[PDB]
C-alpha cells in the first residue's frame, strides 16, 4: 500500500495524478480522505477517553460521583476502540486497491500498443525467400529436446519433459545466470515452491496444494517468496543495497505444442532492497536493468528496451522496463525480462522497516525464464541442420558448440 | 501386478512362497486361484454363445425358431459380458494387493534390524574425546546456507531457503550427477513435477495440486513420471536397454531445524528399462549399484551397502539394496540410495510391451538427494573454522575449496 500521509495535508492531488494516469479510480482518493478522517476521529476520541480518565482518577482530592463517570467513560472507551477496528477495516478494503504512485517518467497512455521504444540492441537475422527459419516449437521436437506428447499425456495440457541436451541447456542457462549474478555482487537463493495461504496473501491464478498444514499455493515466481524473506523485519542501512539471485521452478495457472507457453518453468530473479532515501532504488533499477541487458548481449540475443505504459502497470510497480528479445521466424519481439521498482509498496504491506517512520524500497527483475530463453537461442542460433550453443553457455556443457536435428 | 499366468497349472507355490517371505497374506493366493477360474469361466461361457450363435446362424439350411434361440443366446451372451465384467474388477481388486516375486538371493527376515550388511568402503572419522563433530543441523546454521527459520514462516514447518554456497553446492551436486551418468550412457529427463491423478494412481502422502484440470499429484520422486513416460506403448529389442537420469525437486508429505528431514528436495535418479529375458535386469541392477557406489566413492563419503530383508520391501521391488552413508556426529549410517529391480510389475500394470506375451522390467536408483547429500558432505568433511568442499564438486564451483563459519 502507498503511504496514508500522503492523502493528508496537492498532497492528495499527486495520488489523484498517479489514479488518473494508472486510468483507474479518482474518486476513490475522496473515498480514502473521509474514511482516513473518521479513522483518525475516533483513534482521537479513545486517546480523549484515556485523558479524560486520567483527569478524572486525578481528580479524587474529594475528601462519590466521579467513580461513576470513570465507570461510564472506561465503557465509552472501550466500545471506540471497536470502531477503530471498523473505521480502519473500511479503510485498508480501499487503500488497498490504490496503485503505487507512478514515477513521471513512464509514459501515460492506456495500452501497451504505446509502450516507448528506448534502445535497440543487436543484428537481427530474417528469413530469407525461399523457406522459413524455423520456430522454437518445430525446433524443440527436430533437436529431441522436450517430450510435449508425453509430458501432455502425464501432467495434463501444456506439460514437457526436458530430455538429453534440453536439461544440460536449461542447468547452463541457470549456471550461467548463477555465477553471472555472483560476479555482480548478488547471493543466492532458492526458495520453498510454496507459500502458506496468508503470506502469500500479502505480496487464485496461483496452483493450490493441500495439504500438510495450511493450504498453501504453488509459487509462481521467486519474487514472491523473496518478497516475504525479510517480513516485518528491520533492516540496517549497513546491511543495504541488498542483492539476492532468486532461483525457483516456477508454476502458472494461466499459460496462455512447445515450451514457451507452458504451466511450469524455471526462471532466475534479481531481488533487491535498498534504503529510501537518495534515488537509491532509481539507481538500483538502471543497475538491474543494466545486469539484464548484458546477459542477452552475452547471449548475443537481439532484443528491445520498452518503457511500460501507465495503465499498463501492475499496482506495486511506480515504473517498468521490459526486454523483448528478438524471435526471428516470427520476426517479433517477445518478453524476457520486466524489472520495476515497487519502492515501498509491499515494504508498508509487510512491514519491513529502514523520529521518521520509513521502509525499505524493493525491486526485481527477471534474468531468464530458462524455457523462454532457449526458445529465443533455438530460433536465433539455428542452422540448416541443427542449433548452434551460445559461446556463453558452452563450457557450462562443457563444451559442444552444436545440437544436431533429428 | 505379478503375471496371472503364475497362479495356473508349484506354479501357485512360488506366488505363495513369495507372500510368506513378505510376512504377508498366504490365503490371498486362494482366494486368487477361485477368482481366476470363475473369470476364466465366464470368459469361456461368452466364447461359447458366440460359438453357439455362429453354428446357429449356419443352421438356416432349414428350407423359424432357430432365430428365437439367436435372440435369447444374444440376449443371455450380452449378459455374461458384464458377468466378465464383474469377475476381472473383483479379480484385479486382489491381485493388485499381491507384492512382487521376492528373488531368491533377497535376505527373509521382517524387520530391516536384519538387513544384509554386504559392503563397506571408506575410512570413517569419529569424534574425538573432547567435543562432537558438529551435526548437519549445526553445520548448516553456522555455515549460513540455508535459512530454516525463514522459510518455515514462509512455506509452514520444515521449509527451507538454500542460500549463498548451498544453492551453489546443490547445482554443483546436481550437475556433477547428471554429468556423471551422462558419461555413463544416460540420458537426461526432468520432469512436470505434477501428474494426473489417474496417471500416478498406477505408479495419498502425496501432495495435491488443483486444478487447471484434473486434479493433481505432486511428485515424491522423478521415478514416478519416468514410470508412467512409456505407458501403453512398445520397445523394440533395439531400443533396449534404455537409461535415464531423471532430475526433479520432490515434494513428501511424510518428512518423519535442518535440511535433512524436509518436505521439498531434489533428487538425481536412475531409472533403466531392459528386456525381460537373459538376466538383463539383474544385470542392470548390479551396473545400477556400481554406478551409485563409485559416486560416493568419488565423494568419499564412507558407506555400506545393505540388501533390504524380505518383509521391508515395497509391492513394486523383487530385490532391493541401500547404500547407506556414514553420518560422523551421530555415528550412524543413514539411506542415501535405494536401488530397486521391479522386473514387470509396473510394466504389465502400465502395459509397457516387449507368440509370446511379454513385458520390460523397470528399475530405479538414487543417484543423489542434493539435500541428504549435503548433510552428509557437511559433517564428513568438516573443520574446527568451516567445511572442506569434495574434490570432484570443486569445479562445479569453480574452484573454491572450503566454506567458512560464521
Amino acid at each position: 500500500m502507498v503511504d496514508i500521509n500522503l492523502f493528508r495535508e496537492n498532497n492528495p492531488e499527486i495520488i489523484r495524478e498517479s489514479q488518473r494516469r494508472r486510468f483507474a479510480s479518482v474518486e476513490i482518493v475522496d473515498e480514502i480522505i473521509k474514511l482516513d478522517k473518521e479513522w483518525r476521529q475516533r483513534q482521537f476520541e479513545v486517546d480523549s477517553f484515556r485523558k479524560e480518565f486520567n483527569k478524572l482518577n486525578k481528580q479524587v482530592a474529594q475528601l462519590s460521583e466521579i467513580i461513576q463517570q470513570t465507570e461510564k467513560n472506561k465503557q465509552d472507551s472501550t466500545a471506540k476502540e471497536a470502531e477503530v477496528r471498523e473505521a480502519y477495516a473500511a479503510l485498508k478494503a480501499k487503500l488497498e486497491q490504490v496503485g503505487n504512485l507512478v514515477h513521471d517518467s513512464v509514459p501515460v497512455d492506456k495500452d501497451e500498443a504505446n509502450n516507448l521504444v528506448i534502445k535497440l540492441w543487436g543484428e537481427k537475422r530474417f528469413s530469407t525467400p525461399g523457406l522459413k527459419l524455423k520456430n522454437h516449437v518445430d525446433l524443440v521436437e527436430l533437436l529431441g529436446i522436450a517430450d510435449t506428447k508425453r509430458g501432455a499425456e502425464i501432467a495434463g495440457a501444456r506439460g514437457f519433459f526436458l530430455k538429453g541436451d534440453g536439461l544440460m541447456l536449461n542447468q547452463a542457462l541457470i549456471n550461467f545466470g548463477l555465477t553471472f549474478l555472483k560476479k555482480r555482487g548478488f547471493t543466492g537463493l532458492q526458495p520453498p515452491f510454496f507459500m502458506r495461504k496468508d503470506v502469500m496473501a500479502k505480496c487464485e491464478e496461483l496452483y493450490k496444494v493441500t495439504g500438510e498444514g495450511d493450504d498453501k499455493y504453488l509459487i509462481a515466481t521467486a519474487e514472491q517468496p523473496l518478497c516475504a524473506y525479510h517480513i516485518d523485519e528491520w533492516i540496517h542501512p549497513t546491511e543495504l543495497p541488498l542483492r539476492y539471485a532468486g532461483y525457483s521452478s516456477c508454476f502458472r495457472k494461466e499459460a496462455g505444442l512447445g515450451i514457451f507457453r507452458v504451466h511450469q518453468f524455471e526462471k532466475i530473479e534479481q531481488f533487491c532492497i535498498t534504503g529510501p532515501n537518495e534515488n537509491a532504488s532509481w539507481e538500483m533499477l538502471d543497475e538491474m536493468m543494466k545486469n539484464s541487458e548484458d546477459f542477452y548481449q552475452a547471449l548475443k540475443l537481439p532484443y528491445q528496451i520498452v518503457s511500460i505504459v501507465s495503465g499498463a502497470l501492475n499496482d506495486a510497480a511506480a515504473k517498468k522496463y521490459d526486454l523483448e528479445a528478438w524471435f526471428p521466424s516470427s520476426e517479433t519481439f517477445r518478453e524476457l525480462v520486466s524489472c520495476s521498482n515497487c519502492t515501498d509498496y509491499q515494504a508498508r504491506r509487510l512491514e519491513i522497516r529502514y523520529q521518521t517512520k520509513q521502509y525499505v524500497h524493493m525491486l526485481n527483475s527477471t534474468l531468464t525464464a530458462t524455457e523462454r530463453t532457449i526458445c529465443c537461442i533455438l530460433e536465433n542460433y539455428q542452422r540448416e541442420d541443427g542449433v548452434d550453443i551460445p559461446e556463453v553457455l558452452q563450457p557450462f556443457m562443457g563444451g559442444e558448440t552444436f545440437l544436431p536435428f533429428k
